[PDB]
């Protein structure tokens, strides 16, 4: 991934895989830009937040934030 390594993860999802099965990667940059690297960052953010990180449409709101809450609220042993 990123041009120089950094460490481990521990089951850690990232925003980039993250919107890529929602197909909603297209708002990737605005997401990280704005501060959101990873899903920790988006335990956080709200229908608004994404409002204003250009997703003013419902359908990229709607499955931004329904896929966060499956990753987040969802304890899966896996």
């Amino acid at each position: 991934g990123s041009s120089g390594s950094s460490g481990r993860r521990e089951n850690h999802q990232t925003i980039q895989e993250f919107l890529e099965r929602i197909h909603l990667q297209e708002y990737t940059s605005t997401l990280l830009l704005n501060g959101y690297e990873t899903l920790d960052d988006l335990k956080d953010i709200k229908e608004s937040h994404l409002i204003e990180l250009n997703i003013a449409d419902p359908e990229d709101r709607a499955r931004l934030l329904s896929a966060a809450e499956s990753l987040l609220s969802g304890p899966s042993s896996g």
